[PDB]
């Protein structure tokens, strides 16, 4: 007789409630609102908004069972906007809804207020056929290359204004076509309070924003890139929420969204910060929002970070306590995992979930049903750190860490892993990537192509964040727009060129589609003396050899292994002068010798390019 059915209430306290949006929240009518939040220890809740004139006596809502409140408002229409009074005893707090599908312009208090808007998400969507075909699927044998976004410092229209929802779609779409890129991944678009935050503080995860553009804009881009081909990857941020006042914290007078206190005349204070997952209505409002975005935004794809901060709840030397009672793992914590990625793929097979687990946690991207947390893909992050290293270290030592370079292979396939140069490697005291090269400004430049030659070489996915793609100066800073202009200079035009031939070559060429075992075989990493590698992608009956020279010396007449004879062509070049680089290389037909090299039964005999990624390909046409 009410809002909420007796099914809605049972299955919101047994945690078991996937679409609760459906009936928390503030959903339109024709004539007014209804209005749903759950505070099970509050004495009153009233809904403040434009329509009545925010007299927290005008509307208070109802109690029902499970802890949900609940009210009808006549008159409350999409574009008002409201909040909500929540009285706890003698205490009395505003809040934003946490279910709030938009939050209105002044969006924190420093923005000039803070309610959210009654909104429709009515949408007519034009995307059916990236939806069906996006059987995106065990992509794991297909190429995914992911353009990393930061949206509102990527461009801006005339000065520190961003592009918005809308208007972002088109360039955006050309751009990460003319790149090769298969996805765009977005970095937090729910409702963040501060920007420089990034988005991942986070007070509403139902509400895309209105910094960008209204919900509806938001979908028109995603609608937009797939129609254009390209998927969209959100970061989603389960792990903590922002701390501000008007946000989840606290938010009925007691630990609701966070962890409950234990007794604290001074003893170890450890208390909230993550959610509590052990709290069914927890477990509700982060599994419905995953499915939300997967439903009402036709999302591609979740990343999860700080998978690391959900698994233990370590933090210190003394903290939880040892003994024979448990360990540093939180149990509810893994388990809220595994659900979310088993519920994920039951109602949505073929959307992508990822990880970044910076333990080393076994099974990242491993089934449920044995032992493993669900993903389908996990940051190679020891692959980065090495990579990193190894590449900032002046050529004239690299000789003394071979090892950094060729140690990525021992672990390359105990996950199903996307080797990820993220934004976060470009900010704080770290430098942007074109800054970590060593050298002179060309060896910068060729240094940050033969990192990307090895990267497209290595198995896994590949990611990338915007900026790095042409080598940008200086680190990514999220108040202004990328520096565009140096796609004037010739290095940069050059990298950037040549990662579009990357993305290109990985498209079109099955060699490099598997990533597991099969797909990878070494010819050559024992030249330490000269810091050059040779190794085989190999995938369907199609092959391609990576030969690498990480010092700016050039090599005549250097010998290679490889198992197939005949005439062999060179596919990409970094030393091309269309990159940037001095023209060197093999050109026309390179004839394999019938001697024997590198325990193989032919060789080639090539010259190698400084600073240069050689991909060459056997004749087989």
């Amino acid at each position: 007789m009410s809002w909420l059915t007796e099914e809605d209430i049972r299955r919101w306290e047994s945690g078991t409630f996937y679409d609760s949006y459906r009936k928390l929240g503030a959903h339109p009518d024709d004539e007014g609102t209804w209005f749903c939040v759950w505070a099970p220890h509050a004495d009153g809740v009233s809904v403040l908004g434009a329509f009545n004139d925010w007299n927290p006596e005008a509307n208070p809502l109802e109690r029902y069972g499970g802890g949900l409140w609940a009210g009808y408002v006549p008159g409350a229409r999409p574009g008002h906007t409201y909040k909500y009074r929540i009285r706890h005893g003698f205490y009395q707090a505003d809040k934003t809804d946490p279910y709030a599908f938009a939050m209105e312009p002044p969006t924190g208090s420093p923005i000039e207020g803070l309610a959210s808007i009654i909104t429709r998400l009515d949408y007519t969507w034009h995307d059916d056929e990236w939806m069906r075909r996006r059987k995106g699927p065990a992509s794991l044998y297909e190429p995914v290359s992911i353009y990393e976004v930061h949206l509102g410092s990527w461009r801006h229209k005339r000065p520190g204004e961003s592009f918005s929802y809308r208007e972002i779609a088109e360039p955006l779409a050309d751009y990460v076509q003319e790149m090769g890129f298969t996805h765009v991944e977005l970095l937090p678009v729910m409702e963040h309070p501060y920007y420089g935050s990034w988005g991942y503080q986070v007070v509403g995860y139902y509400a895309p924003t209105f910094r960008y553009g209204s919900p509806q804009d938001l979908m028109y881009l995603i609608d937009y890139l797939h129609q254009r081909g390209i998927g969209v990857i959100l970061d989603w941020v389960p792990s903590h929420f922002a701390a501000d006042p008007q946000g989840l914290v606290f938010f009925d007078g007691t630990t609701l969204f966070e962890y409950d206190d234990p007794k604290m005349r001074y003893h170890p204070d450890w208390g909230t910060y993550v959610f509590d997952y052990n709290k069914p209505g927890v477990r509700n409002f982060l599994i419905s929002n995953a499915l939300f975005w997967l439903e009402k935004y036709h999302v591609d794809g979740l990343r999860v970070d700080a998978v690391a901060s959900m698994l233990y709840r370590d933090y210190s030397r003394k903290e939880w306590t040892p003994n024979i009672f448990g360990g540093r793992e939180n149990l509810e914590a893994i388990d809220f995992i595994k659900k979310f990625n088993e519920t994920v793929y039951l109602h949505f097979p073929e959307a992508m979930t990822i990880a970044e687990e910076s333990t080393a946690w076994p099974g990242v991207s491993a089934p449920t049903y044995n032992n493993g947390l669900g993903f389908l893909y996990k940051w190679n992050m020891g692959w980065m750190h090495d990579t990193l290293d190894y590449i900032q270290r002046d050529p004239i030592y690299r000789k003394y860490h071979h090892d950094e370079l060729t140690f990525s292979l021992w672990y390359a396939f105990s996950e199903h892993y996307v080797l990820p140069l993220s934004h976060d490697e470009v900010v704080h005291g770290k430098g942007s990537l074109w800054g970590k090269m060593p050298g002179d400004d060309w060896q910068k430049a060729a240094n940050l192509r033969l990192l990307f030659g090895h990267m497209w070489g290595h198995p896994g996915k590949k990611l990338l964040f915007m900026g790095g793609e042409f080598g940008q100066h200086h680190e990514w800073n999220h108040d202004t727009q990328l520096e565009w202009h140096l796609l004037d200079q010739p290095y940069h035009r050059g990298i950037q060129l040549w990662v579009c031939d990357l993305n290109h070559l990985y498209r079109t060429n099955p060699a490099l589609w598997h990533d597991g075992p099969e797909g990878f075989e070494w010819i050559d990493f024992s030249d330490r003396d000269q810091s050059v590698i040779c190794y085989l992608r190999k995938n369907a009956g199609r092959m391609l050899l990576f030969v690498l020279n990480f010092t700016p010396v050039p090599r005549e007449h250097y010998r290679v292994g490889v198992p197939i004879g005949g005439p062999w062509h060179e596919v990409l070049n970094s030393d091309a002068v269309a990159y940037g680089g001095s023209g060197m290389g093999n050109f026309g037909r390179v004839e394999a010798v019938p001697e024997s090299w590198h325990g193989r039964p032919f060789h080639l005999e090539l010259t190698l390019p400084p600073l240069a990624a050689l991909i060459l390909e056997p004749e087989h046409g």
